[PDB]
C-alpha cells in the first residue's frame, strides 16, 4: 500500500528522466516518486483528474484550462527561475530575429514564424495576441489559427491541427506523426525548438523566453548574430530584453487534483527532489537538466526550483 507520488511524463523522454528521477529519489533517500507515462497534457491532465497520476507541470497556457471542469485541477508549486541570488517567478516573452533584417514588429506579414507550441505563453499567446490588429480575423466562430495560418506564409506551431492548419506544420521538424507534435519528438517544441528551428533558418522569427539564445549557444559570439524585435518597432540587442519585450508573464507550473490532491506530499517531493538535485547539487543527476537532444523535460531546463503556491481551502 505504498502510495507515492506519482507523476506524468508526456512522451518517451520524459518517462525516462521520470524513472531516472525516482531510482536518485530511492538512492538518496527521500520521497519516492512513480511514473505513467501519457501523450499529450490533456491526456496528462485527464489521468490526474481520474486518479491515475497525482502532477505534472503546465504551461501558464493550459492552466486555465486544467482548472475548469470536469478537469478541476489547481497549481501547487510554481516553477522558479533567474538566479540564486536573484530568483524569479516569471519570465519575459520576446520576439527573436537574425539581425541584419529590415523588418520590425509591425511588418511581419508573409515572414515565417517558429513557435514553442500552441496556447503557450510566449509562443502563442503573448504574440498572437499582440499581432492581433494586424490580423484582420473576424471573430468566433472563426478560429484564430485560421487568421494566423493566413498572415504566416509558413509556420511551425507545435500541437496545431495539421489537417486544418497545414500552414501552421509546414516549418516543423517532425518525422511523420510527430510532425507538429506538442512533445518533445517534434524538434522544433518548445523555446529551444522554437529557437532552433529560427537558427536552421527555417522561420525568420521566434517566439520565446529571454534565456534560450543565452542557454543555447556555446559561443558567445554567435549572440550577436540575433536581435530582438521591441514592441515600439525597433530592435535591440538579445540582453535588452528587460527594454525590449512583448510581455512579464507568471513561470509555468504544478498542477493537482483539487480534492484529494496531496499537495502537502508533491510539495515535499519537490523541496527535496530541488535540495538534492537541483543547479549544480549533484553530478548524477539534474531535475533541471535533460539529455543531449532533448529539452525542458518535465521542467524548464536551468530552472533554479520551486516556490509554493500559497495556501488554498475555497476552490
Ligand atoms: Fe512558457
Amino acid at each position: 500500500r505504498r502510495r507515492s507520488v506519482q507523476w506524468c511524463a508526456v512522451s518517451q523522454p520524459e518517462a525516462t528522466k521520470c524513472f531516472q528521477w525516482q531510482r536518485n529519489m530511492r538512492r538518496v533517500r527521500g520521497p519516492p516518486v512513480s511514473c505513467i507515462k501519457r501523450d499529450s497534457p490533456i491526456q496528462c491532465i485527464q489521468a490526474i483528474a481520474e486518479n491515475r497520476a497525482d502532477a505534472v507541470t503546465l504551461s501558464g497556457g493550459f492552466i486555465y484550462e486544467a482548472g475548469l471542469a470536469p478537469y478541476k485541477l489547481r497549481p501547487v508549486a510554481a516553477e522558479v527561475y533567474g538566479t540564486e541570488r536573484q530568483p524569479r517567478t516569471h519570465y519575459y516573452a520576446v520576439a527573436v530575429v537574425k539581425k541584419g533584417g529590415s523588418f520590425q514588429l509591425n511588418e511581419l506579414q508573409g515572414l515565417k514564424s517558429c513557435h514553442t507550441g500552441l496556447r503557450r505563453t510566449a509562443g502563442w499567446n503573448v504574440p498572437i495576441g499582440t499581432l492581433r490588429p494586424f490580423l484582420n480575423w473576424t471573430g468566433p466562430p472563426e478560429p484564430i489559427e485560421a487568421a494566423v495560418a493566413r498572415f504566416f506564409s509558413a509556420s511551425c506551431v507545435p500541437g496545431a491541427d495539421k489537417g486544418q492548419f497545414p500552414n501552421l506544420c509546414r516549418l516543423c521538424a517532425g518525422t511523420g506523426e510527430n510532425k507538429c507534435a506538442f512533445s518533445s519528438q517534434e524538434p522544433y517544441f518548445s523555446y529551444s525548438g522554437a529557437f532552433k528551428c529560427l537558427r536552421d533558418g527555417a522561420g525568420d522569427v521566434a517566439f520565446i523566453r529571454e534565456s534560450t539564445v543565452f542557454e543555447d549557444l556555446s559561443d558567445e559570439a554567435e549572440r550577436d548574430e540575433y536581435e530582438l524585435l521591441c514592441p515600439d518597432n525597433t530592435r535591440k540587442p538579445v540582453d535588452k530584453f528587460k527594454d525590449c519585450h512583448l510581455a512579464r508573464v507568471p513561470s509555468h507550473a504544478v498542477v493537482a487534483r483539487s480534492v484529494n490532491g496531496k499537495e502537502d506530499a508533491i510539495w515535499n517531493l519537490l523541496r527535496q527532489a530541488q535540495e538534492k538535485f537541483g543547479k549544480d547539487k549533484s553530478p548524477k543527476f539534474q531535475l533541471f537538466g535533460s539529455p543531449s537532444g532533448q529539452k525542458d523535460l518535465l521542467f524548464k531546463d536551468s530552472a533554479i526550483g520551486f516556490s509554493r503556491v500559497p495556501p488554498r481551502i475555497d476552490s
